[PDB]
């Protein structure tokens, strides 16, 4: 096109834009909208997306000839934002093309990767000192060694580059990858390196879903070589309106929701709906998974005080062919989940971490599962499989709400507010009601503390009451509604909690919080006992309390924000003690093994090994000091545990770094 | 722009004073307002053109050096510095528009490097023929070397160390103060470079007001990516204590009014935790009385009082280790949450690196010597490193840390009223076993410690009906129970004020309290106590610990003087760390 013809057009619909551009010259920037530019004229905003190169600097520079009159000549906003805000069609990253190359198209999506700020070099200048020849030589993001190899005066190869004569201007490289709200299943997210520039860096960091235009770039294909794959998008205006296009949407189906909601079992209807009815055998278990796709109340209140309402199911000890493993298919209806194991096949894991980048040489910080899906769920179906660096930031992404990413300099501290039910395999070919949830896992006893709901199944052993029970509800199920008898669809499901997460807000009364308070402290006195030359197991702990509210408040949104609450806060404190009556229920009522690997009596027990071996730790009765068989005597005498029992307890203080053994016979302290 | 004739006009000006006094030293510190009177041009043309205006001010010091009034021995080695500026940047301040532009960024240094020589004149010679060639190096480029000879062309061209002159250099990073700047963004860290006189001028781990002009490395392959914001430094010296401390001057009249209230003691207990924890009242006196330390005066003939008191919260990971280090931490000033085990190779003490892009010993400056005058809250205490085990005695003692690594020899003060907490080694411990030994500390760790409290889930009647009422009122939002009586911003602004001008001294009626209690503690008591080998209860390191208490609770109070009724409140908190 012509050089002044995009200039004239330009500087006579826009001014008023540039009047308040012209009061934050640092901002340099303009939010220019299609719907405003296609009223004045029509072809000049298809004129723009079919060649954003070069007309849009014309009309940066057609803002700098308006600042550059005679009535006005303001030398200020020389740089602008002339991609639109507004535009005719959003692109993603699932349906990109190359058919779209150099030209100006909206992506959609979420931020994985940042970069550090970092100067950019453009357009180089080079002088010499022995031949002086006046020559600038542009360089690009992309470009690598972008300098001539002799003079064009005299050929000299001793050229120096002015880094005072060349412009300095900010650059950014960013990752952007799909959202997780939009893909449904079966779907691969693909990835596209972008690049941020002055006026338009730090705009948004790992873990969030970020809008991205501008004109989509690649890279130079030589002649008679392989296709280059390399495809940079310059990012021109800086935007925020990805989650205005993916997370609010409008329900009409909110009116016909409120006659659903006004009859009876409500909450049972959607349990029975949000799983699969092939799947059967468990009802109380699926029922805290099903509480678990409702969030709780999260406010504000001063001095850094907030309360998370994030219920985390996990299980631990399931069996090899488990029905949880198929109902975690199922879990991911509620929104802004991702569906992926624990080992995520990438240096950053399930948390955020820094990962060195092959195309941009500088540090970025990459983000996990854990930190996309802010703000939802995040499902694993392999808890115990991860990373020792991802297991170091798990204690504190489900607690602290908060990666806490440092190890990168950085310092980013990346937000990890995700429901996560997930579920683990046991070690072991079978599970065992003796073994407690820390010892048959691989995963601290830490997390399974913080998990608000922690259930285990198990079929019958007898085949007289399993086997005429699990093929006889699967025979007849295929091809029948005994496989799937949803009274609600699995959209019409998740379409509920998106106006009950962000909308309906319920609270408890005080006959409510009465309930929960004299339960907490009637079985505290129901396992109350005196410990000898110990402390007793509390029934139920301080922060156990904290998700007993956790679960009233999960059940009471699907009360329609009932003030009284006294009816769903007896289901809320059931659920709890069934998942109570078999974990941390090692002597009575005992939460010890949930905060420790070790339980009361296990360590009771291991005190009261620890007297028969310090006693004579020193003293080299046999081949070492405490020796294994008069340990044994000690120990049998004084009911500690048999001759089974104290083996079972040496080789677990070896695992554990509390008694070593130099030889058989001899176990020493440590 | 003239460089002839700026020196001229440099003449004119030449901060006269301070050369007379600093003709043996080498560095002159000019300040910008003495240049601003002058010429307000030439004192914008060192934020513009700081390249070669400086190097007209390191020429116009030698010629009033050889001037007829002013005649001395000519010495080239003058630093043009430049402590003031109009302009003080921020944390992520620096960007490219401020590339090869002198500015001025505050921070604090986190880590530092070895003495260690620079090529500035790379003399380079041949191996095959000779040629005596000279290239000056600057020490914010990369590593080069000459490809070339200029006579034959090969590759034999080496750097010979003989007739090489050398400067002495050392890099530190300067990551910025994490004062909730730039709206609490994550801190960017600009890595600097000293000169030869600006050497040692800071160790790691103190408030710096640091100068220098921003220039670029490059090092990768990219154009955009290949970029180091190397700051060159001019100027280095301390920042003043009204940038580093609070502004209490709007909060002057309401602290003095809080006076006016009997109840200002029990006000600044309640309110300093949050009121939903509803429990640990005797702790809680304990987090109070460490907040408002005593006073750090300084013993006359070389010796100095520890005016700290570290307050171990070890016990139960249910009800301690929860929340007690959350709420302190957004309230007390240059408090900064860090747990025992880290992925930063520092932690807690102050660790050394050996990994650089020169490969020397660096000095990695952990976060007790990052929080001068505050508040290191340590979580885990147990899974500390064993190299900073080495060194969390001497911080607990004297706070300070010497390193007497390779290369950095010289001690990092640390300054920070520790609360460290932990959980015991076995788990579910209690009073039937001794406390030091069934814990990862060790027994004279735990002296270092003023209190020591133990907080356990009892499964006693009310214990559980307390918690059980205030945790549920809480979550719906009751104002008695979620509100204190003073504003959380009162609070901390009436911490930081207290420390700096009331101090509380000693009375004639407070000193006779502390004699009945001590003759008391250990009339038969000691001898029932010890087993001839066993520890004393009270010792005179105790009572360095009821002291500070002492002055602590006058602190509150802000009275300048203890009585005996304040002696008195600083016994039954001796007497909690002693029997729990």
């Amino acid at each position: 096109m012509d050089r002044e013809e995009m200039i004239a057009r330009f500087a006579k619909f826009l001014i008023n834009r540039l009047k308040d551009l012209l009061t934050v010259t640092p901002k340099r920037s303009l939010a220019i909208d299609w719907a405003h530019l296609n009223s004045f004229d029509p072809e000049l905003a298809d004129e723009l997306l079919n060649n954003p190169e070069e007309a849009i600097a014309s009309a940066e520079d057609a803002i700098q000839i308006v600042l550059r009159e005679p009535p006005l000549l303001v030398e200020r906003e020389f740089k602008v934002h002339a991609r639109f805000y507004n535009l005719p069609k959003t692109l993603l990253v699932k349906e990109l093309g190359s058919e779209h190359i150099n030209k100006l198209i909206q992506v959609e999506g979420i931020i994985t990767r940042v970069s550090e700020v970092k100067p950019f070099v453009e357009k180089a200048v080079f002088v010499c000192r022995d031949c002086g020849n006046e020559m600038v030589r542009l360089q690009r993001p992309y470009e690598n060694l972008v300098k001539p190899a002799k003079c064009d005066a005299c050929g000299s190869r001793n050229i120096e580059l002015d880094v005072d004569k060349s412009r300095f201007l900010n650059f950014q490289s960013f990752r952007l990858q799909d959202r997780p709200e939009s893909l449904k299943g079966g779907q691969m997210p693909r990835f596209v390196d972008a690049i941020l520039l002055d006026d338009l860096v730090d705009a948004a960091l790992p873990g969030d879903r970020v809008l991205v235009t501008g004109v989509l770039r690649v890279i130079l294909e030589q002649r008679e070589k392989r296709p280059i794959f390399k495809k940079i998008l310059e990012v021109n205006h800086i935007e925020q309106l990805s989650k205005e296009i993916e997370e609010l949407e409008i329900s009409p189906e909110d009116e016909q929701k409120i006659r659903e909601l006004a009859k009876r079992k409500d909450i049972v209807d959607a349990i029975v709906d949000s799983i699969a009815p092939a799947i059967w055998g468990h009802r109380i278990v699926k029922k805290g998974i099903a509480l678990a796709l409702f969030g709780g109340v999260q406010r504000t209140l001063p001095d850094g005080t907030k309360l998370r309402g994030e219920s985390h199911v996990l299980l631990v000890g399931d069996p090899g062919v488990a029905k949880s493993q198929l109902l975690r298919y199922v879990a991911n209806l509620a929104p802004r989940a991702i569906y992926t194991s624990g080992k995520s096949s990438s240096a950053a894991g399930l948390t955020a971490a820094a990962v060195r980048d092959e195309f941009t040489g500088s540090w970025v910080l990459e983000a996990g599962v854990l930190v996309l899906a802010d703000g939802g769920f995040a499902l694993i179906d392999e808890f115990d499989k991860m990373s020792d660096r991802d297991r170091s930031a798990i204690h504190e992404a489900l607690e602290q709400q908060t990666i806490s990413i440092s190890k990168a300099g950085i310092t980013a501290t990346l937000n990890s507010r995700t429901t996560v039910i997930a579920a683990a395999n046991p070690k072991f070919g079978r599970f065992n009601r003796h073994k407690s949830l820390p010892e048959q896992l691989d995963l601290p006893p830490t997390l399974l503390s913080r998990f608000d709901l922690i259930f285990l199944l198990l079929d019958e052993p007898d085949e007289k009451v399993d086997a005429s029970i699990a093929e006889h509800i699967l025979k007849v199920r295929r091809g029948e509604a005994e496989a799937v008898t949803p009274k609600i669809p699995y959209d019409l499901l998740k379409k509920y909690i998106a106006y009950a997460r962000k909308n309906v807000h319920p609270v408890l009364s005080r006959e409510a919080m009465e309930e929960i308070k004299r339960y907490y402290v009637k079985m505290r006195k129901g396992l109350r006992r005196g410990d000898e030359d110990g402390v007793q197991p509390i029934p139920i702990t301080a922060r156990q309390l904290e998700a007993l509210i956790r679960l009233s408040e999960a059940h009471a949104r699907m009360r329609l924000s009932e003030t009284v609450t006294r009816e769903d806060a007896r289901a809320a404190i059931e659920i709890i003690e069934a998942m109570m009556k078999t974990i941390a229920v090692d002597e009575e009522g005992n939460l010890d093994v949930s905060i420790l690997e070790v339980g009361k009596s296990s360590k009771k027990i291991n005190k009261i090994e620890k007297l028969v071996d310090i006693i004579k730790s020193l003293e080299s009765e046999g081949e070492f000091g405490a020796p294994e068989e008069k340990v044994i005597e000690a120990a049998k005498q004084a009911g500690i545990g048999t001759k089974a029992d104290i083996e079972k307890l040496l080789n677990e203080l070896k695992s554990d770094g509390r008694v070593y053994e130099p030889r058989a016979g001899f176990y020493r302290v440590i």
